[PDB]
């Protein structure tokens, strides 16, 4: 009963925290928010451009694969900040130990960011700089490996994601689902993390059947997405390893130092 409330709140702590919606996001690639749409990057000289000032710092600069690993790990690192305020916005989660915030944060973040990437993706490419700027697929397709092997299986994931059809409201739902996973290595108080899980994924099947009335399998097929999401961070950190191995002129911030430090 009280779950349409707690529900709520996560909601609120959505649209606090977050640089922009899904509801936003899907109205700049439709061209439906403004009357000037976002810079197209699809090559070097347009990525010039759009650092020149078009629409925006980091380490020295190396190469232009290298240059837009450094805004890919920018995005996540902000990211990553946005989604801790999230976190801390839900009472359960902040009623929690530090400790134990951080465990959730470390091996959630990911999985939560590449949730919701898909509501930036299209099948072309995806939004950068705030709405400011479009990067072409192809464009990063055109990388050089590693950098597009680790890039072009999240377009693949959100496309299928995006074809659920959810919305903010959803998404709210399903990132705190993520981050309060029980299943996280190291975490002390599980059963108090299990309960706080089990109440939003209640809440959440509850949600659905409230906000998308006529789609069928949608919960169960939203508890597979989760899976899916666990194993696309396990292949996305297999390939993190190979470029701290491999790409030694590369550096990796911090943050991401201490995520992928395990
Ligand atoms: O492991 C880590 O934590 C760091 C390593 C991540 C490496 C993989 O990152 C991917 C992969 C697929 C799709 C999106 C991203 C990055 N993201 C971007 O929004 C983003 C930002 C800027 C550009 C960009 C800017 C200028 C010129 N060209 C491209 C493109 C994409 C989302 C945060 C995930
Ligand atoms: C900002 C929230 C995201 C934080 C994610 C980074 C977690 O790094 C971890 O921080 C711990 C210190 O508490 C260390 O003990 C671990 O060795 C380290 O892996």
């Amino acid at each position: 009963a009280d779950l349409k409330a707690f529900s709520k709140h996560i909601y609120n702590a959505y649209l606090k925290n977050f640089n922009m919606t899904k509801k936003k996001a899907r109205s700049i690639l439709t061209g439906k928010a403004s009357h000037t749409a976002p810079f197209v990057i699809h090559d070097i000289e347009t990525l010039w451009q759009a650092e020149k000032g078009l629409v925006w710092g980091l380490p020295p600069y190396k190469e232009i694969s290298v240059h837009v690993f450094y805004r890919c790990q920018c995005t996540t690192v902000e990211t990553v900040r946005e989604l801790t305020e999230f976190a801390k916005s839900i009472p359960s989660f902040s009623s929690l130990f530090l400790n134990d915030q951080v465990t959730l944060l470390k091996y959630g973040v990911h999985e939560a960011i590449f949730a919701m990437l898909a509501s930036i993706v299209n099948k072309d490419g995806l939004l950068v700089a705030n709405g400011s700027g479009f990067v072409t697929r192809e464009f990063l397709r055109s990388l050089r490996k590693p950098f597009s092997d680790i890039i072009e299986p999240k377009f693949e994931f959100a496309v299928k994601f995006n074809a659920l059809e959810l919305d903010d409201s959803d998404l709210a739902l399903f990132i705190a689902a993520i981050i309060l996973c029980g299943d996280r290595p190291g975490l002390m108080n599980v059963p108090r993390v299990e309960a706080i899980q089990d109440t939003i994924l209640r809440a959440l099947e509850f949600h659905l059947q409230a906000n998308h009335p006529d789609a069928q399998y949608l919960f169960p097929k939203l508890l597979q997405k989760m899976a899916d999401l666990r194993q696309l961070v396990t292949e996305h950190a297999q390939m993190m390893q190979r470029i701290k191995k491999t790409e030694t002129e590369t550096s990796l911030h911090p943050l991401l130092q201490e995520i992928y430090k395990d």
